[PDB]
This record gives C-alpha cells, structure tokens and sequence, in this order.
C-alpha cells in the first residue's frame, strides 16, 4: 500500500476491509455542525519529561519516536479518561501549500498536518491498545505556511540523514512543547489510525489554532523519499489520506 495511483488510499480497502468502516478518519470538520459540549475538561499536555530517542524514515512518512517505558510525556483530560503516553509523532504533508492536511476545516486543506500518538495506559502497551476503541488518543495539529516555526528547526536539519525508506539517526532531547500552538481549544469525534491497519480504535483531538512554519521548512519535508536507498527516486509528497463520511459520528468543540 501507498499514496501512488496503484495502491493509494482507494485500493486500501481490499487488503483492509475496516476502511469502509463505521469510524474511519480523517473526516471534514464542520464548525457550524460541531457541538459546543461544556462538560468537556481542558487538556492537560505534560511534555516536560520527554525522552526523544530517534527518527526513522518508515517509507510512508518520518517517525520522531519517544520513550514510553514510563509516564514521562503524557495527555490526559479533555474527552479521555485515563492517562495515554505519548510514543512517537509524524506529519502528512502535500507537493504544494494547498494540500497535505487529513483533517480539514470547512473544507478547507492546510499544509501539512502534525499528528502526536499517545497510548491509553491501562493496557500495557501500543499493541493492545490498538485493539480497543478508547486505546489512542491522536493529537492533530495544521501547518500554515508563514513564518518559520523555531522548535520544528531541528527537525529540519536531520531530513538529510534519513532520505529513504528504513534509515533512521539518534535523536534525543527534542522537546515537542516547541510544536504546541498558543491555544489548546479543540474538536474531538471517535475515529481510526490514517493508516493501515486503519483499526477504530482513536480518540482524534484536533486543535483548533494551527502553527505557522515558513515555507523553506515544508520544502524540507518534500525532499523525502518514499522509495529505499538505490531504488527509483520516488518523492515522498501528498502523502495524506481523504476526508472520509462522518456518518453516525458527532464532532465535539471545546469552545
Ligand atoms: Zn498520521
């Protein structure tokens, strides 16, 4: 499976019946349709502990990974219950500034989509986690092209060392708090991984307020292979999976 003509997103479903399913993401978020639900609590993000360890080029996008033998780096409040350890975090981005987001807001496409994976702890690790409905919990956050985002800088800079497909260099001390916008209002619906084995099993938080990286920083992400080292040269770009039904979902606001 991939993002090209032959095994894109609209093949998926042969080999992975689930992305037909009743929760699939990501969907389109409607702001006039969202309900405003006052019950729900502030997120609670506690990045200080974190421990960065590497960054690996996977073929499908880059994978900065985190330590999560301990609840150093978690979230918590919001729509969950329980405490979800954050493991790794990737983007999807577009070949041009129109497109690259999974999510969209009132259609539209931003340029690229951050999304930080947590894990709820009660069930002892990543892979039983993804076998539960309430076993992830997604952050989502859009790039804008404007001005350069200072704290994605270092991720910018170790691109050049994982070029294709199954390379990966240490890459410790990041601090993901660096990522975060200034606001933490958000959307939150039930829905799936964007990848396969697309498994309904995420809570989706997605922040309403998107960052800002210039446009020299997105370029960066574009000059990724999806291809391994002396294979075609097959340009890792639009690399995001389309808006999916909603059916019978609701899209909560926290505002
Ligand atoms: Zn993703």
């Amino acid at each position: 499976w991939g993002y090209g003509k032959h095994n894109g997103p609209e093949h998926w479903h042969k080999d992975f019946p689930i992305a037909k399913g009743e929760r699939q993401s990501p969907v389109d978020i409607d702001t006039h349709t969202a309900k405003y639900d006052p019950s729900l609590k502030p997120l609670s993000v506690s990045y200080d502990q974190a421990t960065s360890l590497r960054i690996l080029n996977n073929g499908h996008a880059f994978n900065v990974e985190f330590d999560d033998s301990q609840d150093k780096a978690v979230l918590k409040g919001g729509p969950l219950d329980g405490t979800y350890r954050l493991i790794q975090f990737h983007f999807h981005w577009g070949s041009l500034d129109g497109q690259g987001s999974e999510h969209t807001v009132d259609k539209k496409k931003y340029a690229a989509e951050l999304q930080l994976v947590h894990w709820n702890t009660k069930y002892g690790d990543f892979g039983k986690a993804v076998q539960q409905p309430d076993g992830l919990a997604v952050l989502g956050i859009f790039l804008k092209v404007g001005s350069a985002k200072p704290g994605l800088q270092k991720v910018v800079d170790v691109l050049d060392s994982i070029k294709t497909k199954g390379k990966s260099a240490d890459f410790t001390n990041f601090d993901p708090r660096g990522l975060l916008p200034e606001s933490l209002d958000y959307w939150t619906y039930p829905g799936s991984l964007t990848t396969p084995p697309l498994l309904e099993c995420v809570t989706w938080i997605v922040l309403k307020e998107p960052i800002s990286v210039s446009s020299e920083q997105v370029l960066k992400f574009r000059k990724l292979n999806f291809n391994g080292e002396g294979e075609p040269e097959e340009l890792m770009v639009d690399n995001w999976r389309p808006a999916q039904p909603l059916k019978n979902r609701q899209i909560k606001a926290s505002f």
